[PDB]
């Protein structure tokens, strides 16, 4: 369960040592940070340690994908510290690596209110149990040594915290295996749980899910377990292509069709009927001639048909009209995917138009979720992030979340 989840807000830090799992995986260049939203977004929890008398707050991270190598020459988290250093307004030790005796006794018993951020956690094979060697050959870590790993990290505080919900669909050493009395989510950790759970297991209806993608056959799952909980449905994007060939008959040109998944389309509309719900797909197109940014661009209905060299990569004025009367219907929006190539601005007006949808939808009381990745990257692209009820943190995390998929690193918290 999403629920019954011990959160930071009812953990005791009086005098305790915290060791706390974070999202400092920022975007960087010249070994500077390029945006440091993640960075602050976990201020909240380690104020609020501090704030309530925290012996110390050990921050444990990952920042790349070195995979299993220590490369401090490229992806080290000392930028983060100074970072962290000015937005807390207080000193930060950072020490070179995550585990070990030195590291061990550094956090052993740290002056009142210490803040300790540790080296990336993915210098070792053992947080994510498999990696690369020095010469670039994979290699997985060894169960001794993983098991030794993550005996170290629980060495560093009393208590436990994870507010790295990205992290949270991964079995990694610092998401299960911190063996430690109380195991609490962050408050960031926190909004995802509380958002997600009332969403999925006690929505206010109607309850929209806005389904955008390239590919049907990658998304059974999603769309299957979104129709055993929704009222309604957008399918939106390429893969809308494949429900309308295989259900109105039409001509596609050169656009995204899913053959695998073509075979499941019926089983889909028959299973969403049988459930109640309502599907909308697209009625109308924004063509191009290439997938291209300065493709020359066209339009196109269902009837019409896409033309022989001519591919969908947006919905129409008309569509996105048909979008806007089901998201008016709703009372609760869980939206994964953009509905166009948003990153290309002859293709990102159905996007935008739905973006400004959802954001009217809120404004009147619509509960809006924003799943993570390419959804939330529309929200940063068109500053939306503060105008819809909740972005998640985490892309991969979200989707499996969506999909009905375990949580371990929600699994691994305790329960009240």
């Amino acid at each position: 369960s999403l629920s019954n989840k011990l959160t930071l807000d009812k953990l005791d830090v009086k005098g305790k040592r915290v060791v706390m799992r974070v999202d400092f995986n920022v975007p960087m260049k010249n070994n500077q940070i390029t945006n440091n939203q993640r960075i602050k977004a976990a201020v909240p929890s380690i104020k609020f340690c501090l704030d309530n008398g925290a012996k110390s707050v050990v921050l444990m991270s990952h920042l790349g994908r070195p995979d299993g190598v220590p490369m401090p020459d490229k992806y080290s988290l000392e930028p983060v510290a100074v970072e962290l250093k000015s937005l807390l307004g207080k000193d930060v030790l950072f020490l070179k690596d995550c585990v070990g005796p030195e590291v061990e006794k550094a956090c052993a018993n740290p002056a009142a209110g210490s803040v300790i951020l540790l080296e990336n956690l993915r210098f070792h094979v053992e947080e994510e149990g498999k990696g690369k060697d020095a010469s670039g050959n994979k290699v997985k870590a060894e169960p001794a040594k993983i098991e030794a790993f993550r005996a170290s990290l629980s060495k560093l505080g009393d208590v436990y915290v994870n507010d790295a919900f990205g992290t949270a669909h991964r079995a990694h050493s610092s998401m299960v295996g911190v063996n430690l009395p109380q195991k609490a989510g962050g408050f960031l950790m926190k909004k995802e749980l509380n958002y997600f759970a009332k969403a999925l297991e006690s929505p206010e209806r109607p309850f929209l899910a806005i389904l955008g993608g390239a590919k049907v056959a990658d998304k059974i799952q999603l769309i299957n377990n979104m129709l055993d909980k929704v009222n309604e449905m957008i399918i939106g994007g390429g893969m809308a292509f494949t429900f309308l060939k295989v259900l109105n008959n039409m001509e596609i040109g050169t656009s995204l069709f899913d053959e695998e998944g073509a075979k499941i389309v019926k089983d889909l509309m028959s299973k969403a009927e049988k459930n109640g719900v309502k599907i909308t797909l697209p009625v109308d197109f924004v063509t191009a001639d290439k997938f291209d940014e300065n493709a020359k661009t066209g339009q196109a209905t269902v009837a019409s048909g896409i033309p022989a060299g001519w591919m969908g990569l947006d919905c129409g004025p008309e569509s996105s009209k048909k979008y806007a009367e089901a998201v008016t219907r709703a009372k609760q929006i869980v939206w994964n995917g953009p509905v166009g190539v948003f990153e290309w601005e002859a293709f990102a007006r159905g996007t935008k138009a739905l973006m400004d949808e959802v954001v009217k939808a809120t404004s009147r009381g619509c509960i809006t979720i924003i799943g993570g990745g390419d959804t939330a990257t529309c929200c940063a692209k068109w500053n939306t992030e503060d105008k819809v009820s909740h972005v998640s943190t985490g892309g991969g995390a979200s989707l499996e979340l969506l999909e009905g998929k375990v949580l371990p690193g929600v699994d691994a918290l305790s329960n009240i």
